[PDB]
């Protein structure tokens, strides 16, 4: 049974922990969690690390990264450059499985346009998904897309 190490990264308060607990407990609220899931007929064990805003070690061990910003926090969006740069430096590769996640999609105070984030994700060559840990909207899609990015990378 294939095991995938997933790391959730992003600035303080963007909802890294809320996203992880929504995937695990299906509830809106340890730093590591495990969950066996079936994606495209293949069984796998997701091993998920929740981080703070061991850094080089988790960036080396992580197979895929959820780079999370909050749609109401422009600094958290700008700071994605910093998380993507540190990951690429440690992995010594311009190709690392990553998904850009715009969290708090439920909130009315949006300061980052969906279009702005989509264009950035297109510049990075990674998927972009808007999520809400509060309503569970696209939370599975974000983690499962990341597992699909790791599998596609493993066929390279
Ligand atoms: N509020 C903050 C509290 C502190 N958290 C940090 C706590 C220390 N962190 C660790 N970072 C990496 C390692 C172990 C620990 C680290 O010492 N821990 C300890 C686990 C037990 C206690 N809560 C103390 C933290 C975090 C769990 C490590 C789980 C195994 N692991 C890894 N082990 S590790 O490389 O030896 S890497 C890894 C990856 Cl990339 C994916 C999935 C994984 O399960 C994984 C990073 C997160 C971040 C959130
Ligand atoms: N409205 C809304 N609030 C959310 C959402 N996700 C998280 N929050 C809230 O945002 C705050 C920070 O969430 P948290 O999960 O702790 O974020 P974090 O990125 O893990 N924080 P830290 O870096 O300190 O560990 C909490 O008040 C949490 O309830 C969401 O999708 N929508
Ligand atoms: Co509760
Ligand atoms: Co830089
Ligand atoms: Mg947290």
């Amino acid at each position: 049974m294939t095991e995938y190490k997933l790391v959730v990264v992003g600035a303080g308060g963007v909802g890294k922990s809320a996203l992880t607990i929504q995937l695990i407990q299906n509830h809106f609220v340890e730093d590591s969690y495990r969950k066996q899931v079936v994606i495209d007929g293949e069984t796998c064990l997701l091993d998920i690390l929740d981080t703070a805003g061991m850094r080089d070690q988790y960036m080396r061990t992580g197979e895929g990264f959820l780079c999370v910003f909050a749609i109401n926090n422009t600094k958290s969006f700008e700071d994605i450059h910093h998380y993507r740069e540190q990951i690429k430096r440690v992995k010594d590769s311009e190709d690392v499985p990553m998904v850009l996640v715009g969290n708090k999609s439920d909130l009315p105070s949006r300061t980052v346009d969906t279009k702005q984030a989509q264009d950035l994700a297109r510049s990075y060559g990674i998927p972009f998904i808007e999520t809400s840990a509060k309503t569970r909207q696209r939370v599975e899609d974000a983690f499962y897309t990341l597992v699909r990015e790791i599998r596609q990378y493993r066929l390279k």
